[PDB]
């Protein structure tokens, strides 16, 4: 609060330090005459190599470089006393992407919505910089900034471009840049992996330590089309995977599109790997797609259908098939309480409106095993009695990061449970429709038919071999009523199963699982906030490096409470949320097997009324259709 | 950070001061051996009147007084050096009710959900204190504390009871306690009014100033059953109202129950006013009721039906009538895409599940004017160039408090708009059901009838006055088909109106109003946060009382920006949100008048098929039913 420098138009305190980096420091400053905030880049240690003409010249390139995803540099001024050239750039009050991924909530990846904002803005800004000539080659979470836009959605903005000429990140380097129009895209892929996963792609046991010799051959291994390599044992083996982890909170839909992107931008051989034209073309296709939410009611899973607005419904059903393994012919739909039917020519933009809360359910005639929600079972890390400032800040992010996953799963399981409740509720009312639709198609036959047998008796009453022909029509016309008598009665068996108290009651949906009234996701978040506030204090205590005795005891009580919250919340997640979800899931399995049976019985009954409907119209035309002069 | 006292087991810093009050100060403290937080009440200025036996004795009453809504007093200790008896009480980390109502969001009352938490806990705690003998007589927002419970919902907890024996709030006093089992309930009513409204019940122009002489006759006026009295002009007149204001963000449903409570606990005459037995009985009835959400689609209004879980559906329809003015016979229902039908005996607990997002729509045969949403049109207060610390903190709460209302209305209008969209979408599909239901009831007649005229021609073909009787049955049997030909064709007029592109298209719902994609409520909240952060800084600057030159200029730039945000958000509210809501509302008026017409035409057509359905079964029984030996 006492010391800090100033220039002709701007000023800044020295405690107000945002950034750090060998060429320069970045400070939160304010324009004098207006009081408006800017980021202020001061160049310490600059005195050996400052060329007036060149350095000033290239800044005028960036001066007028306007774009949504580029951190604007407003003016280049000189400092009053030290005669240091200072840069006046946009103050992005939210920090950087790294700042984001440090929040425990993002320990296992960003939210799907937020991840696409990153992809859109990172790819969009960079494409703009290449168009104007500039290159970056160093896209890192920490040099991608963030502002909350006017609509409340984030807007990411890149900086730190074009400084490699004058004079990047060790965790984001290429198989030949360890010890070039494509080399930029490796660091990109590493970033896009990190944002989706929550952790980096390639990692040894000790990490990027003095024992970072492992990392080079991990990076240069380039196996198959793999995207990650992780050795979980000291001096151990490097497990490869060309797929995202289970902890990844990203839709299956998107993963199937993102995996090829990252796989083909994370390679060594130059002629094999993609180029910014290929890459910018492929990422566009992702971001130009709309998302249709399809809940596969039969298998208790939720999906995101990443379809193009111009794509035909014939493609949509193929897409769904790739995720639900249901055939386009068998795929049935329900929407807002009513069977939905989809002509193949229809475009995706003219589908109904969907959300996770209210999606398009998918039913089938054929049976399907019910997988349920498929999540990663992560146990709590270790809370040690050691007093360590840096390893308690490290632990606090982890342990809380797990509870965020446990509180994430807890809510999705409830969405599933309540979506199943909803989808099942309509289905029974929609199967009840078919039993009541058949009754009217039955009277269409039984009344006409049992009036026709009276008419054949009315024919012999008014006006021999031909009398023997009449009784033959009469008996076989009463033989229709014999199978008609059975069909009417075995239909009333479905009446019982469907009607309240019967065999297909949804009574269980309401009294087996967990509910929004249970407030179990709200319950957890309470403890989550306790844990997260401790994490940020432990983050701050990391910065202080030394601590008073009174504070020391505090951070020793609070760390002990950070475990009690964690285990308190964890017992509640498994012994209440999970268990009662499993109980609801298992009970759901039986209703689906039981309901599918009804849906093949009720059909036969109907596909039979259609047949004795044919045989009455055909034979109310036998003697009624004879001739004479 | 330098000075603060301690006792045998607890300790506290002196800067860590939570409360203030002539007998004692309250500080945030911590138990030494555990590090656990408590509220610590230290008694300064106590030396004239401390009686050892009595004072210590009565604390042992409160020592073991356990209840959910009572701030527990754990131990009574003595301070090490000054020998001052110190109280160790529960630390309620959320502050008090007053703290809550100071947030600009609550400038025009608490949220409905939150208000009931207050009612429940205030009435529940107090009833418990009366049962054990203790009285309060001083229930004020500031001496009602708040904690976030384990389920995340608030839990309010009262303190400051039983100190009037040893030795309350001027804004919460009774017509005889200005210059007693019921007198407590006035301060209650004042509180419950304040929580619902956002402002106090009775107020002069200058307020509780040196010119507080007005306030006594306002309070003692006790007109009719009024609940508020406000003079808006200096030396002016006191406007009375026995009803809540429009700015009140509480359901009409609840207001109709709360107004009698407050009206009968805000009086002077003792024999006229309620008692805690009457009062605790009446408030229970409110809190034991469940809320059914009914959206009166026809009049574009949303309602909360405060019904008892044991009440019959015959009562429910009467309740709705009190709010929608729709008759129980005419009231029609729709739920999750399907007509809902309600037997009178059914209990409220066995109704379907409702939310504001997904409620029970109400349609009618009779017409109704469409009121729309009915809100208070509040203009921004005045931003003066005066530099005033206390009047800029005052202004900042106000101006931001209006924008919270404007951002509140903005969201409700969207709920309405999207609920109308949804309710209309089902209704057209549910009227389409009736046109397609009639066709099958039409074939039931036209096929049988146009097969019967062939049979009367088939009768004269096989086997005079009786021939002249046949042709008379024949012509009048073809006279049924004459009105049948018109009915089939004028039905296809409804086919066009209903079918896409027709006269009853919902095409407009999708392209006239505002949408969740417009992100207009998100847009506002962005500016709202800018304004609110300034408000809290201006609240903090109020406490400092003097300011540095650099800070002075800051608070002069930031105040100027607090207006620009406010007017920026306001233009967007009216010129975008309101206007496009009005446009959607006006267009809705026409579709309802147009759709109601169809619903009386399609019925007649059907109430006519029922009639030529009667006349065919009756006359396929004339000559078909003759006799002879
Ligand atoms: C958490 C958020 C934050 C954190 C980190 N960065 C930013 N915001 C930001 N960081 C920027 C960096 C650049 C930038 C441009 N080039 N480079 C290169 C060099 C890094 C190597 C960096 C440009 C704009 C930038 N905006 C904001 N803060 C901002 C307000 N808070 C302060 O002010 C702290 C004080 F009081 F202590 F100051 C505390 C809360
Ligand atoms: C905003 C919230 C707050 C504000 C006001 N009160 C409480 N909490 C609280 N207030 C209480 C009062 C009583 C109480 C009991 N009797 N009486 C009678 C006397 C009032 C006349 C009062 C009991 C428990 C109480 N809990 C919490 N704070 C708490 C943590 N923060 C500090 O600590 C500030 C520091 F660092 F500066 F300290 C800053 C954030």
């Amino acid at each position: 609060s006492a010391m800090g420098q100033s220039t002709s138009n701007h000023l800044w305190l020295l405690s107000d330090i945002l950034g750090q980096g060998a060429t320069a420091n970045v400070f939160r400053g304010r324009h004098k005459k207006t009081g408006d905030l800017f980021a202020i880049k001061v160049f310490n240690n600059i005195s050996f190599l400052r060329p007036v003409d060149v350095q000033m010249r290239e800044f005028e390139v960036l001066k007028k470089l306007n774009h949504k995803n580029i951190v604007k540099l407003f003016a280049i001024e000189e400092e009053t006393t030290t005669r240091h050239k200072v840069l006046i750039m946009e103050f992005c009050p939210c920090g950087s992407l790294y700042t984001v991924l440090e929040e425990p909530s993002n320990a296992y990846g960003l939210p799907e919505s937020e991840f696409l904002i990153v992809l859109r803005d990172v790819v969009g800004g960079m494409n703009h910089l290449r168009e104007n000539g500039i290159v970056h080659r160093d896209i890192k979470p920490g040099n991608i900034m963030r502002v909350i836009g006017e609509d409340g959605q984030s807007v990411y903005k890149l900086t730190d471009f074009g400084a490699a000429r004058e004079l990047g990140t060790e965790e984001y380097l290429h198989p030949d840049m360890y010890e070039g129009a494509t080399v930029d895209l490796w660091s990109i892929g590493v970033t896009f992996y990190h944002a989706a996963t929550g952790s980096l792609p390639f990692r040894p046991f000790e990490g990027p330590r003095r024992n970072k010799e492992v990392m080079y051959k991990i990076i240069t291994g380039k196996p198959s089309g793999a995207i990650s390599g992780v050795q979980k044992a000291e001096n151990g083996p490097i497990d490869w995977s060309g797929d995202m982890p289970v902890s990844c909170s990203l839709s299956r839909g998107l993963q199937v599109l993102l995996t090829p992107v990252l796989a083909n931008i994370l390679e060594a051989d130059q002629e094999k790997c993609w180029g910014f034209d290929q890459f910018f073309a492929e990422t566009s296709d992702i971001l130009h797609r709309m998302v249709i939410h399809v809940f596969s009611l039969q298998q208790m899973t939720a999906h995101k259908i990443y379809i193009h607005s111009y794509n035909t419904a014939t493609i949509f059903h193929e897409l769904v098939y790739k995720q639900t393994k249901i055939i386009s012919s068998n795929q049935e739909l329900i929407y807002e309480g009513r069977r939905l039917v989809l002509e193949p020519g229809r475009l995706a933009q003219h589908f109904p409106k969907t959300t996770e809360e209210n999606p398009i359910f998918v039913v089938s005639r054929e049976p399907l095993n019910t997988i349920g929600l498929i999540y990663e079972k992560i146990s709590l890390p270790k809370v040690h009695p050691r007093y360590d400032l840096d390893g308690d800040a490290s632990m606090a992010k982890a342990i809380t990061g797990v509870v965020c996953y446990a509180c994430r799963i807890a809510s999705t399981l409830l969405l599933y449970q309540e979506l199943m409740r909803k989808g099942i509720r309509w289905l029974i009312e929609l199967i009840k429709d078919d039993y009541n639709e058949t009754v009217h198609k039955k009277t269409e036959v039984v009344i006409t038919l049992d009036f026709c047998i009276r008419n054949i008796e009315k024919t012999v009453k008014v006006y021999a071999a031909e009398l023997g022909e009449i009784s033959d029509i009469h008996t076989k016309l009463l033989r229709l009523s014999s199978s008609q008598g059975t069909i009417e009665t075995s239909l009333q068996d479905i009446d019982s199963r469907l009607s309240p108290g019967g065999s297909l009651a949804d009574a269980w949906a309401h009294q087996e699982g967990t509910h929004p009234k249970d407030r179990n996701v709200e319950k957890l978040q309470v403890l989550l906030n306790c844990m997260t506030e401790i994490y940020y204090q432990f983050k701050k205590d990391k910065a202080e490096r030394r601590l008073a005795y009174n504070e020391e005891q505090i951070h020793k009580f609070d760390k002990q409470k950070l475990y009690y919250h964690a285990t308190k919340a964890m017992t509640h997640f498994t012994d209440e949320c999970v268990k009662k979800y499993e109980a609801f899931l298992n009970k759901s399995e039986e209703w689906i097997r039981k309901m599918l049976h009804l849906r093949k019985q009720l059909l036969s009954l109907t596909n039979q009324c259609f047949d004795i409907e044919e045989e009455v119209s055909k034979y109310q035309e036998y003697t009624n259709e004879l001739q004479e002069t």
